[PDB]
């Protein structure tokens, strides 16, 4: 099947914590302004522009913005917008609407309440695309397929430390919640260090299933660049995801990283059984 349009040939009863999902760290790392040019080797983690991660099987996206409602990358403006994000989101999920995407939306200026307030009228707007439950249900429960069918499944992280809330509908749940396991040890790590948490982490996911797990192929370094430790894990976990499948050992959780090849995104689809 196709990357474009992978998770429209699985059941509608498949629960999103019983699948292996290709994901990308700091989604919108592939362009920025003069700043972001001066770092580039420090700041990159992406090639792909977020409509081709999209077409290339990617379903989990990882974006960071500040209450002027552009992405960014720490002081450094990614030239992109939150608007301009919703749309690229919004058209593909009208292009093909069987897909879901899982979006974690950081507040990259952690200390106000404000980023709250100002993301409510965008989200809004778009609103028809995600997945949202009553605000009067603390069940916290991993939704399956049928339920978010063409939608946006948003994890927030915020000042907060609250689901988006907006009327009598919250929208997603809260990144860090008890439903979700996160592996995101990315300070300096030795490689060898952090394949031991990968693979880890990868093997507890296959053994539950009703738990969410992020799993950060990414790292950074003072002497090891974003695209140094890539280019040493994505092939090591790329191998140990296609002997897990030959051992028919699937649902893997999601598999965050740093400029991803389309030949492993394709592999991990693949862990899933069709």
């Amino acid at each position: 099947v196709t990357t474009k349009q992978w998770m429209s040939a699985l059941p509608d009863t498949t629960n999103l914590a019983a699948l292996s999902i290709p994901g990308t760290h700091d989604t919108m790392s592939y362009n920025g302004d003069i700043t972001w040019t001066l770092t580039k080797p420090l700041a990159q983690t992406q090639t792909m522009s977020l409509y081709q991660q999209l077409e290339a099987g990617i379903r989990y996206i990882d974006i960071r913005a500040k209450d002027n409602l552009n992405i960014y990358h720490g002081p450094i403006f990614l030239n992109a917008s939150l608007s301009g994000v919703l749309e690229t989101i919004t058209q593909f999920l009208k292009k093909n609407p069987k897909e879901t995407i899982i979006m974690r939306l950081k507040d990259e200026q952690n200390s106000n309440d404000s980023f709250d307030y100002r993301i409510q009228p965008l989200i809004n707007i778009y609103k028809d695309y995600f997945y949202t439950t009553p605000r009067t249900d603390t069940s916290n429960k991993i939704p399956t397929l049928k339920d978010v069918r063409g939608k946006i499944l948003l994890l927030s992280e915020n000042h907060t430390k609250k689901p988006l809330v907006i009327n009598s509908r919250k929208f997603g749940m809260q990144f860090g919640a008890p439903n979700q396991v996160i592996q995101d040890d990315y300070n300096g790590p030795s490689v060898k260090t952090k394949f031991k948490e990968i693979v880890q982490t990868a093997y507890q996911a296959s053994k539950a299933d009703n738990k969410l797990f992020l799993n950060h192929i990414s790292a950074t370094s003072l002497t090891f660049t974003p695209r140094q430790y890539a280019a040493a894990l994505n092939n090591k976990v790329e191998q140990f995801v296609l002997n897990l499948t030959s051992e028919k050992v699937r649902g893997l959780g999601i598999l965050i990283m740093d400029f991803p090849e389309k030949q492993t995104i394709k592999n991990i689809i693949k862990n899933n059984k069709f």
